[PDB]
C-alpha cells in the first residue's frame, strides 16, 4: 500500500541550487518520482495552498516569501507523506533532528527550503492544486521487488 | 577493547547497487574489515542463521527474501556490536533515526538492507556460520593513533 | 541577530584528512566563514584554551593529545553556538546521534575530531585567544535573502 505526497522546493532551495540534492534524498529510499514541475509561484495559489491562514497576520510575508520559483513535486512510497515530513525535519531548523534536509541546510524556519504535505487530506488537496491530473505518471520502479515487502 | 561484529549486505543492498556506500559508512569511523566475502545465501544456512525463528509463519518468505547474493561482512571497533546496530537503525525503517542506513535507504522491514548481529553471543555465532576462522583477517589500521585514545 | 562561535579540527581530523568534509557540513547551512588559520597547538597556548581545567587529572593527557596540528575556524550565523554544537554531537561518539560529526567519524571521546564553544562567553574567550582581531573578516553573503528570514 503506496500514498502519495506534494513536496515543494521553495525559492531558497532552487536559488541556492541544491534541488538535486533534494531529490537525491527522497530517490534514495526508492520513493518514486510520480509528478515534477518547475513554475513561478503566484499570489492566487499561495493563497489557496495557505488557505487555512487567511486573515492571520504572517500571511501576507509568508506569501511574498514564496512569490518566485519553485519546483513543484509528487513522490510515491509507503507512509511517504508521515516519512516525507520526518526527513524534512521540524519547521525551525534550529530544533530539526541531525540528518534532516532543514537541520542539515538551514537556520531559520522562513527559509527552511522546502514544503511537504502535514496530513492524508492535505496531500490529496496540495495534489490536485497544484497538479492537473494528467499530469500526474503512472509506471512501476524496476528495483519494486527489493524495495516493498 | 575491541569486538567484533558481523554485518551481512542482504540481497536488496547488492541489486540496488549500494555496496560501496554501506562499506563507506563504516569504514568512515575507522572500523577495520576484519573479514569480506560475496555468497549467494541459500534456504540451508538461512535456516541456520534464523534458526530463532524455526516454524513462524513469517520465515519462508523471508528465507525467500534472502536466498540471493549477500555480502558478509566482520567490521572491527569499539563497541562495534552496539554501533553497528545504532547506525543500521530500527528493523522498521519508518522507525529508524534520520542517519542511519535503514532510514536513509528503505521502507520497509523486509527489505531493511542489512544485518547485524544483536549480541556478542549472536557475533560469534553468525561470524562462526557464515565465515571459516581463517577468513577473520589480523592486520593493525595505520590510523590506529588518531582513531583510538 | 547572528553570532560567532570558535571550532577547531584537531589533530585527528587534520590526520585522517577530513578538513573539507568538516567544513562542508558549516558551509552547507550557510554558515559564513569569518576566520581560518592552520597552526600546531603547543602546551602553553592549550593551558590557556583548557584553563577551566587547570589541576584535573585528566589535563595533561588532554594537552598531550592536542599538540599537534589544528584548523581554527570561526563560524558566524543564527544561533550558530548551539547549533554548532548539536551539529558536533555528544562528547562520546557513542552516544552522539547519527548525522552528527562525532558520530558519523568518530569511536572514542580522547579523539573526536573537533571542538566547538560552549557557550556566549566561551566564544568570546577562545576567538579573543586563538585570532587576532584583525584576523577577523566581514563580509556578506550573497545567497543572505535566502538564508535568513
Ligand atoms: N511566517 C509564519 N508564521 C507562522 N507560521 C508559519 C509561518 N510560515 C509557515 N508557518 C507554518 O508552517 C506551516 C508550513 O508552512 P510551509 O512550509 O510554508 O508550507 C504552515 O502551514 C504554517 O502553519
Ligand atoms: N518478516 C519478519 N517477521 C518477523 N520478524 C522479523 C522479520 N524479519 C526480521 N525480523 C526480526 O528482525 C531480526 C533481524 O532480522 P535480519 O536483519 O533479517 O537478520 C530477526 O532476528 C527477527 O527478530
Ligand atoms: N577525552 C576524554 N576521554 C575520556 N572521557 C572523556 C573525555 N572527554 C570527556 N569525557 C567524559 O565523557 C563523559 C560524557 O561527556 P559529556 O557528554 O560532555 O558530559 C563525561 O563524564 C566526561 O567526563
Ligand atoms: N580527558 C578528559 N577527561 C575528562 N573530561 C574531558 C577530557 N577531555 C575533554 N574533556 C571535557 O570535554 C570538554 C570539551 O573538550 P574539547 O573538545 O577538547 O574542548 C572539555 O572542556 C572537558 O570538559
Amino acid at each position: 500500500h503506496v500514498e502519495q505526497t506534494y513536496l515543494m522546493i521553495k525559492p531558497d532551495g532552487i536559488q541556492r541550487q541544491v534541488v538535486g540534492e533534494i531529490i537525491s534524498r527522497f530517490e534514495k529510499r526508492g520513493y518514486r518520482i510520480a509528478a515534477m514541475k518547475l513554475t513561478i509561484a503566484t499570489p492566487a495559489i499561495l493563497e489557496e495552498h495557505y488557505a487555512e491562514h487567511k486573515g492571520k497576520p504572517f500571511l501576507p510575508g509568508l506569501i511574498e516569501k514564496m512569490t518566485g520559483p519553485v519546483l513543484c513535486m509528487v513522490f510515491e512510497g509507503v507512509d511517504v507523506i508521515a516519512q516525507a515530513r520526518k526527513m524534512m525535519g521540524s519547521t525551525r531548523p534550529g530544533e530539526a533532528a541531525p540528518g534532516t534536509i532543514r537541520a542539515d541546510f538551514c537556520q531559520q524556519a522562513g527559509r527552511n527550503l522546502i514544503h511537504g504535505s502535514d496530513s492524508a487530506e492535505s496531500a490529496k488537496r496540495e495534489i490536485s492544486l497544484w497538479f492537473k491530473p494528467e499530469e500526474i505518471q503512472s509506471y512501476k520502479l524496476a528495483l519494486s521487488d527489493y524495495i516493498f515487502e
